[PDB]
Parts: structure tokens; sequence; C-alpha cells
């Protein structure tokens, strides 16, 4: 049909060939996979700087070609473009897969906002930046979620920088990120997003302060049960703190959609002189 021949032609797309991929030094190694320095060769002679993300039955590898056929259809400027994967074999007969992503030297937006409080690391950051990040990651949201994709772990450290200082979201999918109805019924919805997203803005404007000071991971339920929620930032402005307060409101079908959102930032950010 029609929903098969649309699958087929993704996953075609986005498969590359493993001689055309040059592995570099290892950037990061944690427990789930590594990243990894890169070099892609293109279509037109010349290579390219990439990050490589390296992550068991053939059921969830087809399950990974299907859902990176996906990731790959996603075009836009403030979500990280999925260049392609590769499946390379370990000499025990385990899958390792891999997948390809522009290199982004600025690096995850957590960091940067921690780096930019010391000396060596870029400057203080102003209002208008900070908001320009939020707003960023606003219509990268607004455009998955009318597509209908939930992205499951949206938080400052998934948010990636690019030359330009652009902001996109990455790493698709945290107790203190999760919705107060993700974590009593196991359930996600795009709201449950946009719960997340008021948690990233919190982020920004604290310039990356962990949520919640002096609240435990295994309190956080319990917290939010009795109607807690983040506590507005010092020299926050008003307006921006009843923004990402809307995204925590207790019954999800009264927070928000992403398009709200994102034209109530732009026009504050319009305001600033
Ligand atoms: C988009 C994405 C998708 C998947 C995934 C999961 N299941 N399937 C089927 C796929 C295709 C996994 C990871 C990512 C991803 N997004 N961002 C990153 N990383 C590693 C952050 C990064 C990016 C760029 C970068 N440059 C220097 C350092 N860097 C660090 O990883
Ligand atoms: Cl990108
Ligand atoms: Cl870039
Ligand atoms: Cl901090
Ligand atoms: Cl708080």
């Amino acid at each position: 049909g029609s929903h098969m021949e649309e699958l087929q032609n993704k996953l075609e797309d986005v498969v590359i060939d493993r001689n055309l991929l040059i592995l570099g030094r290892i950037l990061g190694e944690g427990e789930f996979g590594s990243v990894m320095e890169g070099n892609l060769k293109q279509e037109d002679g010349t290579s390219l700087k990439v990050a490589v993300k390296t992550m068991s039955s053939q059921r969830e590898i087809e399950e990974f070609l299907s859902e990176a056929a996906c990731m790959k259809d996603f075009s836009h400027p403030n979500v990280i473009r999925l260049l392609g994967v590769c499946i390379e074999m370990s000499s025990q007969g385990i899958p390792k897969p891999m997948v390809i992503l522009p290199f982004m030297k600025y690096g995850d937006l957590h960091t940067y906002l921690l780096y930019s409080r010391l000396e060596t690391g870029p400057r203080h950051i102003p209002l208008q930046t900070l908001l320009r990040f939020m707003v960023d990651i606003a219509l990268g949201m607004e455009y998955l979620s009318n597509r209908n994709f939930l992205h499951r772990d949206l938080a400052a450290r998934n948010c990636m920088l690019r030359d330009d200082m652009t902001v996109c979201v990455a790493d698709f999918g945290p107790v203190k990120w999760i919705a107060i109805e993700s974590l009593a019924d196991r359930v996600y919805t795009s709201k449950s997003d946009v719960w997340a997203f008021g948690v990233t803005m919190w982020e920004i404007a604290t310039r990356g302060m962990t949520p919640y000071p002096g609240v435990q991971n295994h309190e956080m339920y319990d917290y939010l049960l009795h109607g807690h929620r983040l506590k507005q930032p010092e020299d926050c402005l008003d307006e921006l703190y009843e923004i990402m307060y809307s995204c925590w409101r207790t019954d999800p079908l009264d927070r928000p959609t992403f398009s709200v959102l994102r034209l109530q930032l732009e026009r504050l950010l319009e305001s600033l002189p």
C-alpha cells in the first residue's frame, strides 16, 4: 500500500554505508552508549565532520531502523537532523547500531549555561538571548507536536547549540522533568512534553540549576501532588514565570499547546528593549 510504500522509502534513505564513515576519538562514554568523532564522505567528494552515537535481538534492530527512518524524515532548523544509521557487528554476534549526527562544537545547552557563569567559558547571557533559546526550543517542539511525535526526554541537556547559536531539540527518548500524570499513570502525551518544556524554561532562566533544590527524586510525586511547583527564579519576569507556570497545570487539558507557548514567548521577546 501507500503506508507501507512510505515506510520503505524512508528505510532506503536512512542507512549509510560503513566504508563512507571513518570513526575518530571518544567524546563521551556512559552506560547506554558512546559518542564519538567521525568523518562522513558525502556525494560531492568532500568529507563532513560528524558525531557518532553508538548504542539485542533482530526484532529490536528492525525496530531501531524503523524508528530511525521516521526521525530521518524530520526537517526543521530547531530539530536535530539525523544524517543516517550504520549497523556494525561484534565478534560475539551482537549487533552494534550507530547513529550519525551533525557535529556541534558548542555542545549541549545545559553545559553552555553552566559555563557562562565561569570566567573561561562564554560570557554572561542576557535575557534576550535566554528567551531566544526558549523560542527556538518551542519552535522545534511545535514542529514535532504537529507530526504527533512525542520527545519523551525534553531537557536542557538534550538541546544542542548549532554554530550560529540556534538551539535544536535532540536525544529523543529524569524524574524532575516528568509530568504529574506521567508519574502516576505511566502515560505520556504532547501535554507531558509541555510540562518538560516548562522545566526546561526554568533551567534556562536559572542558568543551569537542577530543578527543585532541596527536594529528592523519591519525594517528587508527593511534592507535586500537594500543588507545589518550581519557584520563580531571581530577577525573572512575572510574564515569563506565568508562561512556564502554565506548563505545570495539574489538568493536562488546561496546559497550552507549543504553538500557543511559542507565540507568547516571541511577543515577550519583542517587547524587550
Ligand atoms: C537524534 C538521536 C536519535 C537517537 C535514536 C534513538 N533511537 N533511534 C532509532 C535513533 C535514531 C539517538 C540519539 C540521538 C541524538 N541526538 N543528539 C545526540 N547526541 C549524541 C548529542 C550530541 C549531538 C551532536 C554532537 N556533536 C558533538 C557532540 N554532540 C552530542 O544523540
Ligand atoms: Cl541539525
Ligand atoms: Cl552545526
Ligand atoms: Cl547551579
Ligand atoms: Cl524550586
